[PDB]
Formats: C-alpha cells, sequence, structure tokens
C-alpha cells in the first residue's frame, strides 16, 4: 500500500534569514484504484491549512506520488515545535501519520579552529587552508569562507560526521594559490549554528 | 523482485592476500515463487563461481557472493549480475565497475592541532587526504608501532577537478601530545605506490 516519507527543511534554510524552510511530506506506491490523497497539516497538535499540496504525478513504476510542502517559521523549527502530516487513502487501513521536529538532543555549539597548509605541502603550487568545526549539535549548520571581508566562492566543506560524544564535526577549506597566501592576506570561516550567539561566530587565518 | 550490486571493500580489492567480492542482493520475492537463480557475468562471459549465501527471509533477502579476481576490478571489468524470477518482464540486469578513468594518487598532510585547540583538555591532530580518484580509500592511524582507534574520516568529497579529498580526525588527550608521542596517517588507494603511505606527526 501507500507508503509515507516526511522530511526536514534544509539546514541552510533554517539558518538563514532570507531562505525558506519547509517540511515535505512525501506519499509513494499510491494505485490506480485508490489514487486519491489527503493531508491534514498540524503544528504541535493544532491544524493549518496554508500547506502546498502538488499534483498527483504518475511514475515510472506505475504508483502515483503526491506531494504536500508546509512552510515552516525559522522561530518555531528553532524552538522544535512539531510539524504533523497526516495521509489518508481509501487503500489504508488507517490514515498514516509521521511527525517530525528539530534534532531532540541538548544543542551544543561549535567549537571553530583554523589551521594553516601543512609544512609538506608549502613547497606545492596550492595550499590547503582548513577549518575544523567541532562539537556541535544539532548537525545543522553552515560554513563559509571569506578574504579580505568578502565572499569566497571556492571552498568545500565535509558532511557533519557523527563524533563519540553524540556531537558532529566537519572540516571545510579552501584551495589558493601559493602566493596568495605567502602575502599575508587573511582568511576566515564563518560558521552559522544554532547554539552560537546570533547564531553566528567567525574565525581567522593569516600567515604567522 | 529487484536487484542492488554492491562492491568490494577497498583494502580486500588492493592486497593480493585478501578476496574481494561483490554481492548480489535480491530483495522482494515473492512466496507464490521464491524461485530465483543468477547468472553472473563477466565482460559478455559467464561464470559458474558464485556462491549462494543460505537464504534466510524476515518479517516483511537471496544474495550470491561473487569472488572477483584482483587486476579484473582494478581493470574496471564490469560485473553483471543476472536475475531470473516469473514475477519478472524480463531477467533483470545490474552492472557494477569500478569507477571508470586514469588513477590519480592522494596527497597526504599531517596536521597538528590549532594553537586555540591547545587550550582544552583533548586536541585533534589531522589528516588531509587530497586529489585521489577514484574515491575507494583506506585511512587510519597509528602510534608507536601500534594502531591507534579513537579516530573518524568524513566521507570524500567530490572537488572541482573531479577527484577527491577527505579528512581524519585523531583524538588524543592534550598531555600525550605534550609528551612527544609520534603519530601517524596511514593511506591505501590503488594508486599509491604498493598501495600505501603514511606520513606522520609530532610535537616540534
Ligand atoms: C516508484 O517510484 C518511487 C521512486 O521515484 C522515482 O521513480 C522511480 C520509478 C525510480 O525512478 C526511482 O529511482 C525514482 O526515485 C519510489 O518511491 C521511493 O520510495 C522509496 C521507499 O520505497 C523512498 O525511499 C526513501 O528515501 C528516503 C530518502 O529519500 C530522499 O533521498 C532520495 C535519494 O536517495 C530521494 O530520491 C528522495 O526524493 C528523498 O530526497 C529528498 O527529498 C526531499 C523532499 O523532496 C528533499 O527535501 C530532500 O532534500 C531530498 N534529499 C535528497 C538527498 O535529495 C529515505 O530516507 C527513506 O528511508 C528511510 O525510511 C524507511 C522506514 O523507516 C526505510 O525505507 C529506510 O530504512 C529509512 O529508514 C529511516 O531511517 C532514518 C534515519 O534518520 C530515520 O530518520 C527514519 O525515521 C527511518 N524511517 C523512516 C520511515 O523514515 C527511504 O529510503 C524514496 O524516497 C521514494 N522516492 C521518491 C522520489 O519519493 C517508489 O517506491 C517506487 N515504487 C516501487 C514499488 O518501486
Ligand atoms: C522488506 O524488507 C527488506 C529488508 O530490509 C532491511 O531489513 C528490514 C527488516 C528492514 O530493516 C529494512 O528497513 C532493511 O532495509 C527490504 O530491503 C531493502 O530494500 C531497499 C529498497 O527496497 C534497499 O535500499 C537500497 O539500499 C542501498 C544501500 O544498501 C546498503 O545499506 C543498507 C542500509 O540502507 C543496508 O541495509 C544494505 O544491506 C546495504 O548494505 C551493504 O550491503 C552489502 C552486501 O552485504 C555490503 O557489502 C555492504 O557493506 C553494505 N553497506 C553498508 C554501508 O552496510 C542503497 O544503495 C539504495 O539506494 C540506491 O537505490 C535507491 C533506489 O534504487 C536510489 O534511490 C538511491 O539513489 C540509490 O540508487 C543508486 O544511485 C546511484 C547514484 O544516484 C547510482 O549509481 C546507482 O546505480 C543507483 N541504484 C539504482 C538501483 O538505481 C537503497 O537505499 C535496501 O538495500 C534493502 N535492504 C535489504 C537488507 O534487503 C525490502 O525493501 C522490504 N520490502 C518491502 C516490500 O517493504
Amino acid at each position: 500500500g501507500p507508503s509515507v516519507f516526511l522530511f526536514p527543511p534544509k539546514p541552510k534554510d533554517t539558518l538563514m534569514i532570507s531562505r525558506t524552510p519547509e517540511v515535505t511530506c512525501v506519499v509513494v506506491d499510491v494505485s490506480h484504484e485508490d489514487p486519491e490523497v489527503k493531508f491534514n497539516w498540524y503544528v504541535d497538535g493544532v491544524e493549518v491549512h496554508n500547506a502546498k499540496t502538488k499534483p498527483r504525478e504518475e511514475q515510472y513504476n506505475s504508483t502515483y506520488r503526491v506531494v504536500s510542502v508546509l512552510t515552516v517559521l525559522h522561530q518555531d523549527w528553532l524552538n522544535g515545535k512539531e510539524y504533523k502530516c497526516k495521509v489518508s487513502n481509501k487503500a489504508l487501513p488507517a490514515p498514516i501519520e509521521k511527525t517530525i521536529s528539530k534534532a531532540k538532543g541538548q544543542p551544543r555549539e561549535p567549537q571553530v579552529y583554523t589551521l594553516p597548509p601543512s609544512r609538506d605541502e608549502l613547497t606545492e603550487n596550492q595550499v590547503s587552508l582548513t577549518c575544523l568545526v567541532k562539537g556541535f549539535y544539532p548537525s545543522d549548520i553552515a560554513v563559509e569562507w571569506e578574504s579580505n571581508g568578502q565572499p569566497e566562492n571556492n571552498y568545500k566543506t565535509t558532511p557533519p560526521v557523527l563524533d563519540s560524544d553524540g556531537s558532529f564535526f566537519l572540516y571545510s577549506w579552501l584551495t589558493v594559490d601559493k602566493s596568495r597566501w605567502q602575502q599575508g592576506n587573511v582568511f576566515s570561516c564563518s560558521v552559522m549554528h544554532e547554539a552560537l550567539h546570533n547564531h553566528y561566530t567567525q574565525k581567522s587565518l593569516s600567515l604567522s
């Protein structure tokens, strides 16, 4: 019969003011004979009516996929409000309910450390500037780099990794030509996370 | 019924003494006919050396493990699992391979704890593995001729030239680093000489 999956907002969407955090209720394996899906959305048990339900779409496997999207308020998601999708369909014994919210565990803020290129790397034509983000919970986080007060767009960041103490770490890094580092330019690693003061911190990195 | 084909572990692929194997797993086989046999293919030629596991149902799985030749897998020969069952329009095939393209070796750099981390009780020793292809790799830590196990390693990340990089973090007590112990990051990857390299790190 029909199955239901309930997805949380993307991390940047929860942490950035100009972005739209959304919870997504997806229903799959909907038959031809019982094609109609109904959604009811609840926020800490109160029903809301402004979600946006997409029309059913037949999939290559001859079943329907129906999707409902509820936009969540930034503050509500951060306060741990619970979002419940309820799906009704006649091929089901009872309506299926799924609930999602922010990770439950005690919040912990990131420690942010900047690491200069390895000595052995200095012999190359590009070097790596590293930023270690450590010990944060929940795993929702966003990292950016800047040079001389302006965005750097050529950096990469690992996904969060689960650590032994139950928190998360990641590494971000920026690769730059050796002359640029050698000159004494300043680079900065910026982190947005809910548990930081102002949900933001910045640490800097520069030739010694 | 649907078919999933899983690859060998990286170390099994890179060490002559180990047995690299691909796994063909079928997932939703009807009780109306729980009958399925496999035909395993290697570059269009069929093999008969696959060994089916002791089948075992669960509330709600048939698997053939094919041992692959070390060089064949490295040369990216195609391993095609073919699954037959009466609930199928056609017998269905899944094909698996090592990622195609010329291998590029990782560069391995060892990184000391940030000065700001030195205030803390435990510190992070970092190993940067950079620019490798394909992403199959294994990373480990050692101290004083013996395995060190309180490390974590990120997944490989795709970078702009199409190769991969990752970081591995070893956590140790601040005093222990402070004594002058030597720690080591070892990496296994097909493009390395002897498929192995090691870089080391100790207090200056
Ligand atoms: C018919 O087709 C559709 C397939 O659609 C498409 O068309 C078919 C024809 C093929 O072409 C497909 O290739 C193609 O996808 C089939 O529907 C699929 O059904 C399976 C389940 O049978 C669903 O799998 C679930 O996937 C989620 C993760 O899914 C995200 O990532 C997928 C890529 O891997 C991506 O395809 C999905 O779209 C989805 O992507 C996310 O989408 C949201 C909203 O759009 C977006 O915001 C996200 O950013 C985006 N993410 C990404 C990475 O892009 C996976 O999590 C589910 O697994 C969990 O749940 C199950 C039970 O517990 C169980 O199956 C698993 O064990 C796993 O369990 C969970 O563990 C987590 C750990 O945290 C825990 O939190 C959970 O609580 C726990 N349990 C539950 C219930 O969650 C599951 O794997 C596919 O999503 C679905 N595809 C689509 C597009 O909806 C359909 O099955 C086909 N029917 C048949 C008969 O073949
Ligand atoms: C009935 O239950 C069975 C039993 O399932 C298991 O046990 C039951 C009791 C419950 O606990 C289950 O929740 C639990 O799964 C169900 O069987 C499952 O069926 C789903 C789909 O139907 C399969 O999902 C796929 O899983 C693989 C990853 O699988 C590894 O990790 C699993 C955890 O999710 C682990 O459980 C698996 O065993 C497997 O582990 C690997 O196994 C090998 C063999 O031993 C081993 O060597 C490895 O070490 C081991 N690895 C690890 C880490 O342990 C995942 O790859 C699939 O995603 C692919 O397919 C999706 C749909 O096809 C697609 O959306 C994804 O994007 C992705 O597709 C691939 O995408 C890339 C690029 O995008 C492309 O290159 C690929 O070509 C493309 N592939 C395809 C096909 O398009 C997906 O998540 C479960 O594996 C399967 N598990 C078992 C044990 O059978 C069964 O479905 C249930 N039936 C019903 C009707 O409910």
